[PDB]
C-alpha cells in the first residue's frame, strides 16, 4: 500500500503531511488511523504528536504505546492560515470567515480589525474551504490553508492571517512494527542526525529521573525532548516521553537502554527516524 | 466576593475553574485575560496549563512567563460532557447535536452509534447549550459541561458522553506579581504537600539536562513535572518546565534553585503554590 492514513480531509495540515510521504487516505479519527495501519487498509499513517502552541499530543502517545506500530520519520508542518475567497476575490464585501473555532481565535487580530466579517463556527478548516466553493458565495470566506485553496479553487486573500509564525505541528509518519519500510516512502528520510523515541515508566521514586537521564548523559548522549505525565492505573508511576540523536543499534544506545530496564518499570522504543523536509 | 477573569463565558470548564476561586469574569482572549489582571480590571485569573488528553498549553506558558504574574493555587478539571437537551427532548426524537469541533470527536463513538443525530460545529460547548435554549426546538441538541445545562435549563440526556472516561484539565489560579493576596481567594489552597513551578533555559549542551536535575535530585528534593520544548527566542537553547515538591525559600530548594542559577540561561520562579480541591 502506498496510502497513508490520516485524521481530517484534503487540504487538512494533516493531509499535507501525508503528502510528504505518499497518497493519503483520510479517516475519521486517531483511533481510526491507527486502525487503517492495523488492519491493512494502509502500510503508513501520519499522526500530528505536538504543536509549539498546544502540547504533545498525549491520546496520539498511547496509541504510539499500545498500537503494535513503529516509527519511520518525522516531519514538520508550519500552521500557516490563509484567509481564502471564491475568484472574484475581496475582503472589504465579505460578511464572514469561517473556520475552526481554534483557527478564529488564532486570527482574533484579523477579526478585532475586520467587523464586517464575523468569525464563523466550522467543523475544521478544510471544509471551511469546501463551503465557501459550493456555497457560490463570493461574500463567504473560509481560513484554512494554501492546499485547501489551491484545491477547492479559491483564491488567498491573505497569509499568515494570525500574528503567529512559528505554529508548527511535527508529525510522526508510522508502519506496524513488523514492516518498517523505508523503500516505498515517497522521499527517504533524512538519516543524517537520526533520532530514537522511546517511552518508559519509572516507579515514582525521589531521584529516579536524573537516575535515568543518567543512562543518556554519562554516555555522551544528546536529548532533544524530555516529558513526563502522571501513568492512571498504574499505582505510583509517571509515564515519560524521550527523545534523543542515536540509531536503536548503536551500542552505546543499546548500552543506554539495558541501563534504563534495570530500574524503568517499563521501556518501549517507538523508532529511530530521520527527517522528510518540505 | 472577588473576580476571578477567565477565558470563554458562563457554562465552561474554565468557567467552573474561575468559580472555585470567586466570581467569574468572561473574556474574549487569554491575552484579554492576563491583561486584566496586568492592569487590575481583575485581580485573579484562572489559566488552563495541560489536559491529560493534549497536553501543555505552550502559548499560556508563554504568557505567564512574559507576564507580572505569579501562580497562588492550581486546581483540576474533570472535563466531563453532557448530552444536553430542552424538557421533552429525546436521543431518539433529536437530529442535531452541537457542540466544539473538539467535544464532537472526542464524543466520537456516541455518533457512530447514533446516526440519526447529526455533529454540528459550535464555537464553545457552552454556547452550545445557549443556542439550544433560545432556539426552543427540542430536535436540537448539545454537547456541554453540567453547569452550562443547569444555567440554560436543559435536562441531561445523558451523563459521560466521550470516548474517554479520564479527561482532566489542570489550571492555575494567578494574581499580579505584587500583589499575590491569598485572602482573597475563596477559600485557601491545601499547602501540606505544596508545589513549586519554575521554568528555565539551558544552553544546548549534552548532559544540560541531567546537570539541572542533579540540582533538585541530589538535594532530596521530589519532582511532579518536567518538560522541555526549544527555546523561541535564542538560537541554540530548550525551555524547561519544572514542578516540584516544596517552596521557593525552603532551604533546600533555594540552594537547588541558586545551583541551578549558577548555569541556566535563565530561572523564572512561576510560583509557589498549593490545591484547591472543588
Ligand atoms: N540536549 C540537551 C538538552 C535537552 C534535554 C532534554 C530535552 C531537550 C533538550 C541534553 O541532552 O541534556
Ligand atoms: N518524582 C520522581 C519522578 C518524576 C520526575 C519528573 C517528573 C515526574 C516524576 C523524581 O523526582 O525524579
Amino acid at each position: 500500500n502506498w496510502l497513508i492514513a490520516y485524521q481530517g480531509e484534503p487540504g487538512a495540515y494533516s493531509e499535507i503531511a501525508a503528502l510528504r510521504f505518499g497518497e493519503p487516505l483520510p479517516c475519521e479519527s486517531f483511533d481510526d488511523v491507527f486502525s487503517a495501519v492495523t488492519e491493512q487498509k494502509a502500510d503508513y499513517a501520519v499522526i500530528p504528536i505536538e504543536n509549539s502552541l498546544g502540547g504533545s499530543i498525549h491520546q496520539n502517545y498511547d496509541l504510539l504505546l499500545r498500537r503494535p506500530v513503529v516509527i519511520l520519520a518525522e516531519t514538520f508542518v508550519k500552521v500557516e492560515h490563509c484567509l481564502l475567497g471564491l475568484p472574484g476575490a475581496s475582503v472589504e464585501t465579505a460578511t464572514k470567515a469561517m473556520s475552526h473555532p481554534q483557527a478564529l481565535v488564532q486570527c482574533h487580530n484579523f477579526f478585532a480589525t475586520h467587523p464586517q466579517i464575523r468569525a464563523e463556527a466550522a467543523y475544521d478548516t478544510a471544509g471551511s474551504a469546501k463551503m465557501v466553493a459550493e456555497s457560490r458565495d463570493k461574500s463567504a470566506l473560509a481560513i484554512a490553508s494554501k492546499r485547501a485553496g489551491e484545491l477547492y479553487g479559491l483564491d488567498i486573500l491573505k497569509e499568515n492571517l494570525a500574528d503567529e509564525e512559528w505554529n508548527i505541528t511535527r508529525f510522526f509518519c508510522i508502519a506496524h512494527e513488523n514492516n518498517p519500510d523505508i523503500s516505498h516512502l515517497k522521499v527517504r528520510p533524512d538519516v543524517a542526525r537520526q533520532k530514537t523515541s522511546i517511552v518508559f515508566a519509572l516507579p515514582n521514586e525521589q531521584g529516579s529521573l536524573f537516575r535515568a537521564l543518567a543512562t543518556f548523559a554519562l554516555r555522551g548522549i544528546d536529548l532533544t525532548k524530555i516529558e513526563s505525565r502522571p501513568s492512571r492505573k498504574k499505582a505510583f508511576e509517571y509515564l515519560f516521553y524521550a527523545d534523543f540523536i542515536g540509531h536503536r543499534e548503536d551500542q552505546n544506545v543499546h548500552n543506554a537502554l539495558e541501563n534504563l530496564r534495570e530500574f524503568a518499570t517499563m521501556v518501549k522504543v517507538l523508532g529511530s527516524y530521520g527527517v522528510v523536509n518540505p
